[PDB]
């Protein structure tokens, strides 16, 4: 099936899911001189106090750091939302160099990497309902780029070497996702897809303005994952993003 590989890459995707050509697909590039400054956007509200982080596990696209979403625990409201949206999971896309990664880009400027914490629309009652509406789900992209450690990633980076292989997973509670965020919550927003396979347009896409910065050390583990399942020759778990799509009418608003 599909990958990141130069013969089930993105420019296959199409042809098991059509979709892939369709209206509202993402990543973007965001033009920072187009994008329209909307004043009726309320700021963002990240509640993720309560949150109760389950496990990890390598998928063989990328990692994913599970949370318990059978309450709202941690909720995302505001900002261009109508209603409230529960943590679900997060996960990164990076590349194989620190020029290259992230899924969006800024200006066509590419980061280090980008963080995508995944929320699914409540009225809707399960993730599954919620793949099939056009306000389904809420992602919140952070870019990273490369200089001083993120303390609150070396959790995270010292258990990737428990799920190494695909398929793997690690019991991981007690992470707060508060510590990946930046200090301000400016973004821009426009109405796009998932950016893996199946692709459905049900996203509501918030990239925040300011990056998080992270050590190459940190980076570099990332980068020692395989695509492939234990026992089998080794695929390193880079370049798992997909290249900028045609914005196709669609307006970025901006928040500041
Ligand atoms: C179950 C689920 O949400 N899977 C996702 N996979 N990719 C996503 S992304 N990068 O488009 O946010 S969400
Ligand atoms: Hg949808
Ligand atoms: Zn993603």
């Amino acid at each position: 099936h599909w990958g990141y590989g130069k013969h089930n890459g993105p420019e296959h995707w199409h042809k098991d899911f059509p979709i892939a050509k369709g209206e509202r697909q993402s990543p973007v590039d965001i033009d920072t001189h187009t994008a329209k400054y909307d004043p009726s956007l309320k700021p963002l509200s990240v509640s993720y106090d309560q949150a109760t982080s389950l496990r990890i596990l390598n998928n063989g696209h990328a990692f994913n750091v599970e949370f318990d979403d059978s309450q709202d625990k941690a909720v995302l409201k505001g900002g261009p939302l109508d209603g409230t949206y529960r943590l679900i999971q997060f996960h990164f896309h990076w590349g194989s160099l620190d020029g290259q990664g992230s899924e969006h880009t800024v200006d066509k400027k590419k980061y280090a990497a980008e963080l995508h914490l995944v929320h699914w629309n409540t009225k809707y009652g399960d993730f599954g309902k919620a793949v099939q509406q056009p306000d389904g789900l809420a992602v919140l992209g952070i870019f990273l780029k490369v200089g001083s450690a993120k303390p609150g990633l070396q959790k995270v980076v010292d258990v990737l070497d428990s799920i190494k292989t695909k398929g793997k997973s690690a019991d991981f509670t007690n992470f707060d996702p508060r510590g990946l965020l930046p200090e301000s919550l400016d973004y821009w927003t426009y109405p796009g897809s998932r950016t893996t396979p199946p692709l459905l347009e049900c996203v509501t896409w918030i990239v925040l303005k300011e990056p998080i910065s992270v050590s190459s050390e940190q980076v570099l583990k990332f980068r020692k994952l395989n695509f492939n399942g234990e026992g089998e020759p080794e695929e390193l778990m880079v370049d798992n993003w997909r290249p900028a799509q045609p914005l196709k009418n669609r307006q970025i608003k901006a928040s500041f």
